[PDB]
């Protein structure tokens, strides 16, 4: 299968319970977990990486992991996550135009990788005007866009980055820039954040590698306490709200050459006139690391900056 075309073993320097770094009891639990799912007639997504993500999400409690997997398979089918990429490619023009309309006001882009080879994802929220934003998109539409990105990440970004790093990469490094937002709006979008967390926590286990929140407004940490009840403590332990020294802090995790100049690095686009909010630069754009899955589609249509 496609999995035979890229490393399925994590770096030996990874956390416990990850592919290739299992204890004897974890190996036995994985074998039992798969056996149960197969006997329940499941066939897809039974690979070590996928199954270990669920097992880690439930501390290797096999029955709890079976419940989580069973419910996820249900959701993927009811929500259409299994055909989200195909459906997109069958109505690409219309969908591309929508993303282009929102790109400048709500930058969302991947730009290279972190020191461990994880896709580096950036979001800028300071230019968002809710009134204007909801004239172009709906809340559910934004949620579906995020789910589509989750699928593109697993389908195209994971394989390319794993082949580049020489080992399995299953998580991302995220940087949320809140420069320009008001504490007020942060509280006002809590319901959306809750929807994102619900889908992400329950159906996309162990996908978070690093998560930084920068340029947050005074009092944001207090506002964040409202979000914690929607997140597991493991997830919370991977989210870091940085202050004035964030530039140096980011450089501990990301190569300076990969980090955009405005965030403390020296990274620039081949064409100085291009915009980061139309870019999608990374290993998934390198012929050497693109496999049988094919190259990722250009989410910003003709405006997509791939270099
Ligand atoms: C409409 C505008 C919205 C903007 C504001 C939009 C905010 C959202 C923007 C972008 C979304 C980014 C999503 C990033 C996803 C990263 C990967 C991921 O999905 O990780 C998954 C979780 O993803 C999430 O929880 C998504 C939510 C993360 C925190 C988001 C904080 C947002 C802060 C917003 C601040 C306020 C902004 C205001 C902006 C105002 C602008 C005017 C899995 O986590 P992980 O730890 O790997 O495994 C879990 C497992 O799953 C659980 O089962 C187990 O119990 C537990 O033990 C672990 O095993």
């Amino acid at each position: 299968s496609i999995l035979d075309t890229y490393p399925q073993i994590c770096s030996p320097n990874a956390l416990p319970g990850t592919p290739g770094n299992l204890t004897k009891e974890q190996e036995e639990a994985l074998l039992q977990f798969r056996s149960i799912l197969l006997e329940k007639n499941y066939k897809e997504r039974l690979d070590d990486s996928t199954l270990l993500r669920f097992l880690r999400a439930r501390k290797f409690d096999i029955n709890a992991s079976v419940e989580m997997f069973v419910e996820t398979e249900r959701w993927r089918e009811e929500y259409g996550a299994n055909t989200i990429i195909e459906d997109y490619e069958n109505n690409k023009e219309a969908e591309d135009k929508e993303r282009i309309k929102l790109a400048k006001m709500y930058p969302q882009y991947y730009h290279h990788v972190d020191k461990d080879g994880r896709p580096l994802y950036f979001e800028e929220l300071g230019g968002i005007n809710l009134k204007k934003m909801y004239k172009i998109t709906t809340e559910k539409q934004m949620l579906r866009n995020l789910v589509k990105e989750y699928e593109l990440f697993a389908t195209y970004r994971v394989p390319a980055c794993s082949r580049r790093a020489g080992y399995l990469i299953e998580t991302s490094c995220t940087v949320l820039d809140l420069k320009g937002i008001s504490l007020s709006n942060a509280y006002h979008v809590l319901s959306y954040i809750k929807d994102v967390a619900d889908i992400s926590q329950n159906y996309y286990p162990e996908r978070m590698g690093k998560f930084y929140i920068i340029h947050s407004p005074f009092g944001f940490s207090t506002m964040f306490k409202m979000v914690k009840p929607f997140l597991d403590p493991v997830t919370v332990s991977k989210i870091f709200i940085l202050g004035s020294s964030y530039k140096k802090e980011l450089l501990k995790q990301i190569p300076i050459e990969n980090l955009p100049v405005k965030y403390g690095g020296t990274s620039v686009l081949h064409n100085p006139n291009d915009k980061f909010y139309y870019s999608d630069i990374g290993p998934w754009r390198d012929p050497r690391y693109i496999g049988p899955e094919g190259e990722i589609p250009n989410i910003f249509g003709k405006f997509t900056v791939t270099s």
